[PDB]
């Protein structure tokens, strides 16, 4: 598919087992995924962006659909306003940039 | 060109006269600057992102080369961690991502 940038560029994810929208994000190194229960051992992490910091708890061989698309890594929860789709994840899936 | 995502898609940009490095950000609303002296008359504002907000200068109807097509916008000013072009710019110069 094509995804032009009049509008944040937001698909529909599976993750855990449920449906969210989320941002496809060529700023940024990491995913960061909404406040949610996902099971299972978490090391802690500290991510920053414009603004500063913020806590994070980091998820290893985590499995994610992105738009009909899968992969699986490294998934970072904590308190961000929207769901991020960045580099680690992007790649899997075959995206790029054109121009 | 067509870019892929393994490393920063990081680009050459002209401001002001000056050669900068800067981020191409999907993800981004809006394009934020280093601090730097720029010809032009500015107003202040406020922005956020990941770890809250930070205070800008706003210039509009600036005159940018983002590696080596034109664009002609709005461009925020203040301590941003990285030169970031958003989609006010990436817009003009014709960018999409595609998977
Ligand atoms: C630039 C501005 C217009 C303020 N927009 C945004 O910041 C929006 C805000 C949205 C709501 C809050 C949640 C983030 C989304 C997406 N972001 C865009 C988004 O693309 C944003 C842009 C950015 C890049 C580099 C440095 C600063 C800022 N990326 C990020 O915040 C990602 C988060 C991460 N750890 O993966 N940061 C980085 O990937 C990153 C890279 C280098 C760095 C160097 C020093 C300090 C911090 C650094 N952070």
């Amino acid at each position: 598919p094509q995804i032009t940038l009049w509008k944040r560029p937001l698909v529909t994810i599976k993750i855990g087992g449920q449906l969210k929208e989320a941002l496809l994000d060529t700023g940024a190194d990491d995913t960061v995924i909404e406040e949610m229960s996902l099971p299972g051992r978490w090391k802690p992490k500290m991510i920053g962006g414009i603004g500063g910091f913020i806590k994070v708890r980091q998820y290893d061989q985590i499995i994610i659909e992105i738009a009909g698309h899968k992969a699986i890594g490294t998934v970072l929860v904590g308190p961000t306003p929207v769901n991020i789709i960045g580099r680690n994840l992007l790649t899997q899936i075959g995206a790029t940039l054109n121009f």
